[PDB]
Parts: C-alpha cells; sequence; structure tokens
C-alpha cells in the first residue's frame, strides 16, 4: 500500500544517488547462505546440471518420483510470510527435457515462466523443450509424457502458449500455460520495468501462482539471475500489501532469505536495482496511480 511503497521509492533514490548498488550487492554475496549440494555433485548427475558452479542445495532440491535417478537442477523456494513458493530451476538440456516436464506434472504446476530465448549471445541458452507447432506434438518417451502447444498469443514483450500436457501412463491432461518473456536483452537488464512488472501480473492473472495448484516453475538459463528477479519482485509486491506498520519491504533481507533455497539468485547489481524498480513500478500499478 501507500506507506510501503513510499518507503521503497525512499530507499531505491538513496542507494542509487550514492551509488551504492555494487557495495549492497556485494555484501548479500558476502552474507548469503552456503548448504551442501552433495546430490547435484554426484558423478551420475554431471550431464543432469547446465554448469558447474550453479546446482540446488540438498535441502530445497525437487525430486523426481523416480526409483532410477531422482535429481533434477531445481530447488523450491518457499516464502513462508508471504505465503508463495516457486521452483527455480535451469533450462532443460536436451537430455532433460523429460525430466523437466516430469517434475511440471509431479509438482502439479499449471505455469511455466521463461525468461530467456533459446539462443543468445550465438549459443544454445535451453533446449527447446516445448512444441513450436500445433501440428508437431513432442514425446517424452524417457518419463511417458505428451506435449501438444494448443495456441500461443504473440505480444511485443512476451509470448503466452496455451500447452496439454498428458500423462500417457493415465491418459490424464492438463493445461499448462507457458509465460515467455522474449525480450530481456542478451546484455545488461530490460529498459523497461514496466514490460517486466506487466508481465508478472499476467503470470498472476492465469492462476499460475495460486494456492490451488504446485508452484510455479521459473527458469532462465541458470535459473538463478533473472529466475531470481522474477520471483524477488514478486515476493516483494505481496509482503507491500500484506504488511501493516511498519509497512515497509527490505528488499535486501528478502532476496537473502530466497537465497537460503537456492544460490547465487540475483547475479548482479544490475539485476538488483531492476528489480527495486520493477517492483515500485508494479506497486504504482496496483494502487491505480
Ligand atoms: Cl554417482
Ligand atoms: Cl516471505
Ligand atoms: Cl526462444
Ligand atoms: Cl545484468
Ligand atoms: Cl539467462
Ligand atoms: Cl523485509
Ligand atoms: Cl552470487
Amino acid at each position: 500500500g501507500h506507506m510501503a511503497s513510499m518507503e521503497m521509492e525512499k530507499e531505491f533514490e538513496q542507494i542509487d544517488k550514492s551509488g551504492s548498488w555494487a557495495a549492497i550487492y556485494q555484501d548479500i554475496r558476502h552474507e548469503a547462505s552456503d548448504f551442501p549440494c552433495r546430490v547435484a555433485k554426484l558423478p551420475k548427475n554431471k550431464n543432469r546440471n547446465r554448469y558447474r558452479d550453479v546446482s540446488p542445495f540438498d535441502h530445497s532440491r525437487i525430486k523426481l518420483h523416480q526409483e532410477d535417478n531422482d535429481y533434477i537442477n531445481a530447488s523450491l523456494i518457499k516464502m513462508e510470510e508471504a505465503q508463495r513458493s516457486y521452483i527455480l530451476t535451469q533450462g532443460p538440456l536436451p537430455n532433460t527435457c523429460g525430466h523437466f516436464w516430469e517434475m511440471v506434472w509431479e509438482q502439479k504446476s499449471r505455469g511455466v515462466v521463461m525468461l530467456n530465448r533459446v539462443m543468445e549471445k550465438g549459443s544454445l541458452k535451453c533446449a527447446q523443450y516445448w512444441p513450436q507447432k500445433e501440428e508437431k506434438e513432442m514425446i517424452f518417451e524417457d518419463t511417458n509424457l505428451k506435449l501438444t502447444l494448443i495456441s500461443e498469443d504473440i505480444k511485443s514483450y512476451y509470448t503466452v502458449r496455451q500447452l496439454e500436457l498428458e500423462n500417457l501412463t493415465t491418459q490424464e491432461t492438463r493445461e499448462i500455460l507457458h509465460f515467455h518473456y522474449t525480450t530481456w536483452p542478451d546484455f545488461g537488464v530490460p529498459e523497461s520495468p514496466a514490460s517486466f512488472a506487466n508481465f508478472l501480473f499476467k503470470v498472476r492473472e492465469s492462476g499460475s501462482l495460486s494456492p490451488e495448484h504446485g508452484p510455479v516453475v521459473v527458469h532462465c538459463s541458470a535459473g538463478i539471475g533473472r529466475s531470481g528477479t522474477f520471483c524477488l519482485a514478486d515476493t516483494c509486491l505481496l509482503l507491500m500489501d500484506k504488511r501493516k506498520d511498519p509497512s515497509s519491504v527490505d528488499i535486501k533481507k528478502v532476496l537473502l532469505e530466497m537465497r537460503k533455497f537456492r544460490m547465487g539468485l540475483i547475479q548482479t547489481a544490475d539485476q538488483l536495482r531492476f528489480s527495486y524498480l520493477a517492483v515500485i513500478e508494479g506497486a504504482k500499478f496496483i494502487m491505480g496511480d
């Protein structure tokens, strides 16, 4: 509400004017939790990790319902006070797309949030894990899942797709919404915080963040930088509406809470700054400003 917005904008101005983003961001890095990632580092899981230096903590990792190997590079971020949960995961690999959709099915997720393009900077950031044409569905034979593109709505800053995910073992089918933010720049942060806040509102409006469903699945390439920005802004905005007096929300403390559940969330000072901007813009929109 009004008081939380005022204090947020105030704290932003003070950091910005004093050139403090890099120092604040270094502090967060220094203070952040360290927990073991023993399962991620097992030799049999080397081909399930996109990056050697980005791993889920054992305590918060998502387990596939698999006797063979339950490992996927994905973490449950559980925000107690805000009453929101998110699964943050790396962009699927060629050999982990079946695992990805198994996780979506097992966790009962309604939405998938993608914040990168399959190719960026001339390199593959993520496998093509969803079908691009209605008439060419995908079958994941290892996990017995079928995935059909039903429709897509292409907007200037993002695309929304309706997907149909079918468990071939049981023939149950589910509608999954794919919220694809397609315009994050190859370097730096988006020029429009408002486009990103608007994107977050479209995800919220679909019910994908709601407790009736399993946690939304959020990914970029490593699942920590852009993905961290998305969930940090969402949680901060919720808290700004939930809290009484003082109504103020401390973004650094919220980010440190989130980093208890996955390492490295928010990978640059510029992403920290962008996070504040998206929250500020989002709150103005909510208040009808
Ligand atoms: Cl092993
Ligand atoms: Cl919280
Ligand atoms: Cl893409
Ligand atoms: Cl950046
Ligand atoms: Cl990325
Ligand atoms: Cl706080
Ligand atoms: Cl870091």
